[PDB]
């Protein structure tokens, strides 16, 4: 349960899955879900006429009103931010041949920006988009005005009576199901993986949260964040700032892996 372990494991293994959350992105400027700082702090102050924070992302409340969510939509758009270090660490592992998956919880897109091939959108992204009602399918081009002119678009199959003819982008919302992918992936990589890292998720959300506990029990564990998660054992935990962390990694692991050594908490502001 130590740094030193760390880097043991990661020397020795060879098929590595990480599961990322919206820690990653915090250095990017993206906040993350469930800090004093993050979403839901945030959307109580700017979206106060909501019922909880959570009815923001839940498809319960969307088929209700879903004018705050394209209120909001285009603010969590992706293709504005640069990718952080933990993003280019994975990228690395992915060219070196060591990673298994990368299991990913936000929709920002920044793996693909960042070089990540093994990746899985566990939540699903806006490249897609599709209707409540009769389930058709486009893509992102065809609802992209609409999204940033923070208007309804609506599908144009059904007709325009039909008031839950949304066209929504393909990200998970509380109570719809995963991308098939995702399950498709795990069914597989449960027997293959020898390394398992958490970096950035309080893993308070299923089915992703189960992928600690539905890998074998005898495969090495490694967490890195902020705070531990109590429900969860493992066998290191890395407590702080996952750049911090991830840079510490890079130091000791040497070769290709120094070459990404910087200052991630140097002094700095970031602006609106
Ligand atoms: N309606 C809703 O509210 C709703 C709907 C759909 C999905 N969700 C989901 O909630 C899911 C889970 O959230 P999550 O785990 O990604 O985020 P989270 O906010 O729940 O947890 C982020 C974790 O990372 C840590 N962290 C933050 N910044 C860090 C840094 N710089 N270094 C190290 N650690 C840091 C935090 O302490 C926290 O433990 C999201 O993927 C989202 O899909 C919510
Ligand atoms: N950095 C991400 O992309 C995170 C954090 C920023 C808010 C949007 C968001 C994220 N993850 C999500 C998963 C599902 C939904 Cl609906 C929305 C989100
Ligand atoms: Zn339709």
């Amino acid at each position: 349960n130590t740094i030193e372990d760390a880097v043991k494991l990661l020397q020795e293994c060879k098929k590595i899955i990480v599961l990322t959350g919206a820690g990653v992105s915090v250095s990017c400027g993206i906040p993350d879900f469930r800090s004093r700082d993050g979403i839901y702090a945030r959307l109580a102050v700017d979206f106060p006429d909501l019922p909880d924070p959570q009815a923001m992302f839940d498809i319960e409340y969307f088929r209700k009103d879903p004018r705050p969510f394209f209120k909001f939509a285009k603010e969590i758009y992706p293709g504005q931010f640069q990718p952080s270090l933990c993003h280019k660490f994975i990228a690395l592992s992915d060219k070196e041949g060591k990673l298994l998956r990368n299991y990913t919880q936000n929709i920002d897109t920044l793996e693909q920006v960042a070089g990540i091939q093994r990746i899985i959108q566990c939540h699903g992204s806006f490249a897609t988009a599709s209707c409540l009602i009769c389930k058709y399918k486009v893509d992102c081009e065809a609802v992209r005005g609409d999204i940033f002119n923070q208007v309804v678009p609506r599908c144009p199959r059904c007709p325009a009576d039909e008031p839950l003819a949304i066209m929504k982008p393909e990200i998970v919302f509380f109570g719809e199901n995963l991308p098939e992918q995702f399950h498709r992936a795990m069914k597989y990589d449960k027997d293959e993986v020898d390394l398992l890292i958490v970096i950035g998720s309080s893993l308070k959300v299923r089915p992703v949260a189960l992928i600690p506990s539905s890998i074998p029990h005898e495969v090495p564990q490694i967490l890195i964040n902020r705070e531990p998660l109590p429900h969860l054992h493992f066998d290191v935990e890395l407590l702080g700032d996952c750049d911090v962390i991830i840079n510490e990694l890079c130091h000791r692991l040497g070769g290709e892996y120094a070459k990404l050594c910087c200052n991630p908490v140097k002094l700095s502001e970031i602006t609106e």
